[PDB]
RNA sequence: AAAAUUU
RNA sequence: AAUUU
């Protein structure tokens, strides 16, 4: 039926220029050596991209999605979710916001600029009086930073991004924005994945796994998921929405913005012409997240008892998801992961991978990420979560004019602290790097590197600072991924983080706790590092 | 471009 | 600001 674009022929251009690397990376040069695998997705490559996701859409539900979504809207209608005031949407807005057509931008909308809040006003108004013209959107290419990876294709092409002007930005979320908060707790539970910390989504699985006599385990993704999303789907959704208690005015709006702008419409290129058309989900709008992951929890949750999957646990963070199953003997297993897949084809959310039941937690990936165990100080096992370091070496090498990626070390060294990759290489790295510039005190991205020690017990516990006998898989994988990306390998780094520690120590302070809590893994005689005041 | 988590 | 979808 649905074709889920069209394209008049026009360029996908470029929304200023992207940059390229430069022949010598100062920051990372000393990270890795084969900078030429890694590369920033142009819009160059945005046509290929468009050719994948533009296909024919055959939806064909049945009594398991119908009964799904029934049950759906009895837990939808315990949501009271109230209006936003345009104000308080416009303080919503994010600071570096893309500016709106009609000559102001996030600024003068979070200061609540009066040419601002007269033009949003005037687009409600439009929202409210008019439920059927379609809103013209822009479509851009994505510039996301990945490692070269001739196995899967040489480089991806670009994802595509579609979103109206800021206005319609800001009324989306005085329409919906309370709704975002509230629907999808409501209507999951304990299945909605956006809620956890990494670490209770670890506890989570660990808990679901526990439980089961003899549990069975996988994941699965949607092809292109956005491009799955039907006509008919974002209607059900709007339904979704509806079910709740609403101020009749959002209603208006919720139905208004539904049919205008979320079911479809033209798309125009950063130069102003006629790009294509639109008849499934678009990025770029408030209701992405919330409805890929509700949209995917129906779907998914019919699936399963389409196929038979006993005493089914979930997990939905948008088309990512989890299942763990009582296993029913792995012949009957393999069978109905095979009917899960049919089923979720039929409701038009086919997969990239075809799923695989397992029965071993470390072999379930799920938002790139897994578990994973090692062993602490006292010997007990810990599970902790973990990812393939490509990316983020990838990214920790992308140096332009615009752009410094020491941000980005911090960031993984956080969320990923109680890793090896992240213990021997990173925070080695971002140490000895920062130590030279002398530049420990600085506060980046709000965060002050001394803090650190502090900031991991606060969040992965005292433990991240002395585990060891990391697993098979894992030493595997990022032996691999440095030679991959032209690293040193793992004894090189255990060398230099000696080096830091000495150095941090030797500097006392702030820095010597660092230098003794973040490297005891580095020295011969360990440590007896006791828990930090702070957290 | 949107959201969530982390800070 | 970081990561993810
Ligand atoms: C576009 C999607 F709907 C996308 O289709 C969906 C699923 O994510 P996944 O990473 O599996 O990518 P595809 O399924 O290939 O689109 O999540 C949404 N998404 C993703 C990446 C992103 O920077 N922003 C975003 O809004
Ligand atoms: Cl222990
Ligand atoms: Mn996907
Ligand atoms: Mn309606
Ligand atoms: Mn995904």
């Amino acid at each position: 039926s649905s074709m889920s674009y069209s394209w008049t022929g026009a360029l996908i251009t470029p929304c200023g220029p992207e940059e390229e690397k430069l022949p010598i990376n100062p920051l990372s040069n000393s990270l890795l050596r084969y900078h030429n695998k890694v590369y920033c997705t142009t819009s160059k490559s945005a046509s290929q991209r468009a050719k994948k996701v533009t296909f024919d859409r055959t939806q064909v539900l049945d009594a398991h999605y119908d009964s799904v979504l029934k049950d759906i809207k009895l837990a939808a209608s315990k949501v009271s979710a109230r209006l936003l005031t345009l104000q308080q949407a416009c303080q919503l807005t994010p600071p570096h916001s893309a500016r709106s057509k009609y000559g102001f931008g996030a600024k003068e909308v979070r200061s609540l600029s009066g040419r601002a809040v007269n033009h949003i006003k005037s687009v409600w108004k439009d929202l409210l009086e008019d439920p059927q013209t379609p809103i013209p959107t822009t479509i851009m290419a994505k510039n996301e930073v990945f490692c070269v990876d001739p196995a899967k294709g040489g480089k991806k092409p670009a994802r595509l991004i579609v979103y109206p002007d800021l206005g319609v930005r800001v009324c989306e979320k005085m329409a919906l924005y309370d709704i975002t908060q509230k629907l999808p707790q409501a209507v999951m539970g304990a299945s909605y994945g956006f809620q956890y910390s990494p670490a209770q989504r670890v506890e989570y699985l660990l808990k679901a796994w526990a439980e089961k006599k003899d549990p069975m385990g996988f994941s699965y993704d949607t092809r292109h998921f956005d491009s799955t999303v039907t006509e008919r789907d974002i209607r059900t959704e709007e339904s979704i929405y509806q079910a709740c208690s609403l101020p009749e005015e959002a209603r208006t709006a919720i139905h208004s913005l539904t049919e205008r702008l979320y079911v479809g419409g033209p798309m125009f290129n950063s130069k102003g012409q006629t790009c294509g058309y639109r008849r499934c989900r678009a990025s770029g709008v408030l209701t992405t997240s919330m409805g890929n992951t509700i949209t995917c929890y129906v779907k998914a949750l019919a699936a399963c008892k389409a196929a038979g999957i006993v005493a089914p646990t979930m997990l939905v963070c948008g088309d990512d998801l989890i299942v763990i199953s009582e296993s029913q003997g792995t012949e009957e297993d393999e069978r109905n992961l095979r009917a899960f897949t049919e089923a979720m084809t039929r409701y038009s959310a086919p997969p990239g991978d075809p799923p695989r039941p397992e029965y071993d937690l470390e072999l379930i990936t799920s938002c790139s990420s897994n578990v994973s165990v090692a062993l602490g100080p006292r010997g007990r096992r810990r599970y902790y979560l973990t990812r393939d370091p490509t990316t983020p070496l990838a990214r920790a090498a992308w140096e332009t004019v615009r752009h410094s990626p020491i941000n980005s070390w911090l960031g993984n060294i956080i969320q990923y602290a109680p890793t090896i990759w992240v213990r021997m290489v990173l925070m080695t790295h971002f140490f000895s790097i920062l130590m030279v510039q002398d530049t420990l005190d600085q506060n980046l991205g709000g965060v002050n590197p001394l803090d650190l020690p502090a900031i991991i017990e606060r969040l992965h516990g005292l433990d991240a600072f002395s585990m060891h006998t990391y697993s098979h898989h894992e030493l595997t994988r990022v032996a691999s991924a440095l030679r991959k990306l032209g690293a040193p390998p793992l004894r090189v780094w255990k060398s230099r983080a000696r080096a830091v520690r000495a150095s941090l120590i030797s500097r006392g302070g702030k820095a010597a706790v660092c230098g003794r809590y973040l490297f005891n893994w580095a020295v011969k005689t360990k440590l007896k590092l006791t828990p930090l005041p702070e957290a």
